[PDB]
């Protein structure tokens, strides 16, 4: 139902990055990259990292993940 | 139809950030944050920025944007 506000989008984005390093799927180098990137994401959108837990609590992306959301998408503009 | 692979997700993420600075909606500070963040995103997922144009050309997120994709999501796990 949400129109995907800035904080809401960033929330899913940083949450996904958190999930990547959570399951330690990414390489050490990339993990550090996601860290400094996350500081920048937080600085850019004007929110704190742990605030994602609150943002994704208010917004109804709950029970889902960014990639699961993208998985449900399907657009083939065959021009 | 895509299960949202790493590069595909990062593609939409960096594309959205590009759109933000494209329409100069974000503040100068945040714009710079998105720049260094994007270098980190690219380094993390192992792809180049301009490669997003190719990734979003192969994947069928075409004609859409990240936030438009998130807008079509709706999950209320009212427990």
């Amino acid at each position: 139902m949400m129109s995907a506000s800035k904080e809401e989008i960033a929330a899913l984005i940083v949450n996904y990055f958190s999930s990547i390093v959570e399951k330690k799927e990414i390489s050490e180098d990339g993990a550090d990259s996601l860290n400094v990137a996350m500081d920048c994401i937080s600085e850019a959108f004007g929110f704190e990292r742990e605030a994602v837990s609150g943002i994704l609590g208010k917004s109804e992306f709950k029970g889902q993940h960014l990639a699961d959301i993208l998985n449900s998408a399907s657009r083939v503009p065959e021009s």
